[PDB]
């Protein structure tokens, strides 16, 4: 009669909360989805071993089209866990799955976990200063999205920071790098010419948030666009005006140039 | 010899990540602060038992004034952990403490935990649609802070949602309820008269996120300002322009007036 949406956290199998792990172990069935995001620092095998029970992975189609035929039927008569990377209901459309559970007469509870939305706090940027967020998607065929560019412009105009999720092809486990995102942004700038993203734009890159050794780098585009930030996932942030404390953190912890203390503050 | 900033999560001792618990268990000294937020589902004793370590609780002044005098010295010759509610770098000024650590020759690491900043996803609102955030501060004496009202105004003009952290005076055990925040805002509305927050404004309240049965409610201020949402902590949200799917969830899960389904376009 109960369905638990459990977050797996940011990077590896230990990023799940103790609450999530203990509940998952008590469930009769454990499902998981790895298409809304990825756990780059672990494998299905390691997660399965930590929990101690076999996990059935579900495709996007399984969930979006048949959640009520695969998961809900079991949740009606048993305790079922639905594992997802990050925080459940964040950076996904899983919220509506709770409505489906309600209509199926199934109770649902949410076990939270760290999300990149909060983890970016490790960049030293004040969380309250972040504005609207966006995703930098890979251009493909006749679709070349550029909406993210307007998001940055509107946030920066108000001195707010912009969190940019970088595209990911979950199935293939292929991640867009900060470098590629910077390349695309420069191309959108070349077309829109709004003076929003250029070689002199200060950006922050967060790679592998969650690991004990994430890469946290800050600097001007012309300098970071060709830098190696290590393995995925990569997150790109375009800061607005900086508080002196944010800037010093960037300099001290993220190797940002001293110039930002007089240019971006 | 290192310093670990470890988040404990939203509600109880099990909201810590497995990564954080195992690391904390192996630290020589463990410090903590419980003034940046309220964990309503556990006790210091229960946390100590989980980690198997005696915890030295520090006051705001201990941290802001003497962190480098109380914690860092020990971190030079021992593995030290500093625990905080939720995520240590969200809606706190602890990030700055990493700068102190570095200049003290102490390497530091961060272990994330579920944060209210992303847990609000349980309200069904699109997390990417949130704009600048603000804190509703308690007035003190004749000093009446109101800058948070302007934050809502700015986001609303952009159609963005506004996350309102509510004040907390730990030492005085003062935890601002959503009701109190609504009262303060209505008073600020009468002063500035900007049509930003009124009896007819739609708001969302999230109480005790992290618990299995948090309070999730949505409705007009006039109707909710007198409602009992249970014990603190509480977080208040003023949605901007709603998407149909957000409205659907608020109605289905947060018991919002079915009339919001008919969104304005
Ligand atoms: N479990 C919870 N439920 C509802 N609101 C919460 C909450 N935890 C924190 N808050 C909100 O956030 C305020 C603390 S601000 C510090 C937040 C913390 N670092 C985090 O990551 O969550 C509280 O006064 C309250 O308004
Ligand atoms: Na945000």
């Amino acid at each position: 009669m109960v369905l638990y949406f459990i977050g797996l956290g940011l990077y590896d199998e230990r990023d799940i909360t103790v609450k999530g792990l203990e509940i998952a172990k008590k469930c009769d069935y454990v499902f998981a989805e790895f298409y809304t995001s990825l756990m780059a620092g672990t494998t299905l095998g390691r997660i399965q071993k930590l929990i101690g029970k076999e996990i059935r992975v579900l495709s996007r189609e399984d969930v979006e089209l048949n959640f009520e035929n695969i998961v809900l039927p079991l949740a009606k008569e048993n305790d079922v866990a639905f594992l997802t990377p990050g925080d459940p209901l964040v950076a996904t459309t899983h919220a509506e799955l709770r409505i489906r559970a309600k209509r199926a007469g199934v109770e649902s509870y949410v076990i939270h976990a760290p999300s990149i939305y909060s983890a970016v706090g490790i960049t030293g940027l004040h969380i309250y200063m972040f504005g609207k967020s966006a995703t930098v998607a890979y251009p493909e065929g006749n679709w070349f999205p550029t909406s993210y560019y307007d998001v940055i412009k509107e946030n920066a105009e108000r001195g707010l920071h912009t969190l940019l999720f970088l595209d990911i092809k979950a199935e293939k486990r292929m991640y867009m790098t900060a470098n590629e995102a910077m390349e695309l942004l420069l191309k959108v700038e070349d077309m829109k010419k709004g003076g929003v993203f250029t070689d002199d734009t200060l950006v922050v890159v967060l790679a592998r948030a969650g690991s004990l050794n994430p890469t946290i780098r800050a600097g001007y585009v012309k300098d970071l666009i060709r830098e190696d930030f290590g393995d995925p996932p990569h997150i790109l942030i375009v800061p607005g005006k900086l508080h002196i404390v944010e800037a010093e953190y960037l300099v001290e912890i993220a190797g940002a140039p001293r110039e930002i203390l007089r240019v971006n503050v």
